[PDB]
């Protein structure tokens, strides 16, 4: 069990040294085509990179590159893509990204504005009658409906690809209350929303993975797949207390660097799958 690990670590203030074991262990890959120049504006930061093995490449020829990974969790049976808020330039390359993998979902788990800053372009339109027009991967995008809610927003959204006119209907979960220092102070709308996003069939293998995002695309969206993995191995295993959460985030480590940001961000991840853990073990 881990909800005793939690007290002592709680107890003893260990989480900056946990951390760090978990900084040391980390794997390290080759960030190459990253780091070519002629990528250096595809790239909102120029310290977090996709590796080459895991990164996902568009479909065209002049550059595949977009900063995005695929995290593959090979005994849950769930599959993410983690990428970066997109740039002015690369919103065309994002929703291409989300046409050629078959996504059904986009979380976005930042707001557009944090610290007097952009942290993301604004990528999605915000009145159903002015649809926006992404000329360079010809592709149209148009906002069907909205529901705004207290600590979360959820949005219809049609993709048309204009060259073959298919279309496909998107949701984009876009969670608008992660303070802007810090973590939540409890877990319940995090878990909640999390929730909402399984219960639409986002996750889910008959479609693309599920496009993540927060600005860099490894700190809060860390937090989220964590999360969703171990709650999931936790209903698969015969013993739901053999799920060791720091190495589910060393195995997704191996898929993108640095998921998982601060020592806080590490402890509030432990606490949403401890309390998520009553929520599935049947304590409805
Ligand atoms: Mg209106």
């Amino acid at each position: 069990e881990m909800e005793k690990e939690f007290e002592q670590i709680d107890k003893s203030g260990s989480w900056a040294a946990i951390y760090q074991d978990i900084r040391h262990e980390a794997s390290d890959f080759p960030c190459r085509v990253a780091k070519l120049p002629k990528n250096k504006n595809r790239n909102r930061y120029r310290d977090v990179s996709p590796f080459d093995h895991s990164r996902i490449k568009l479909h065209q020829e002049d550059n595949d590159y977009i900063n995005a990974s695929l995290i593959k969790m090979e005994e849950a049976r769930r599959s993410y893509i983690l990428t970066q808020g997109p740039l002015p330039n690369t919103c065309g390359h994002f929703w291409e990204m989300v046409w050629e993998q078959k996504s059904r979902g986009v979380v976005m788990l930042n707001r557009v504005m944090e610290k007097g800053s952009l942290k993301c372009a604004q990528y999605w339109p915000q009145k159903e009658e002015k649809e926006m027009i992404f000329e360079d991967t010809n592709l149209k995008l148009t906002l069907i409906s909205e529901d705004i809610k207290s600590y979360y927003t959820v949005r219809q959204l049609e993709l048309e690809n204009l060259t073959t006119q298919e279309t496909r209907e998107i949701l984009h979960f876009h969670y608008t209350t992660w303070p802007d220092f810090g973590v939540p102070e409890s877990p319940a709308s995090f878990l909640n929303f999390l929730f909402k996003v399984r219960e639409s069939g986002s996750l889910s293998p008959e479609h693309g993975p599920v496009v993540v995002h927060c600005s860099a695309g490894i700190g809060r969206s860390g937090t989220f797949c964590l999360a969703d993995t171990c709650l999931l191995l936790m209903d698969k295993r015969k013993d739901p207390s053999s799920v060791d959460i720091k190495k589910v985030l060393l195995e997704m480590r191996k898929f993108r660097m640095g998921l998982i940001q601060t020592a806080d961000q590490l402890r509030f991840s432990y606490l949403a799958v401890i309390e998520g853990a009553k929520f599935i073990m049947g304590d409805s």
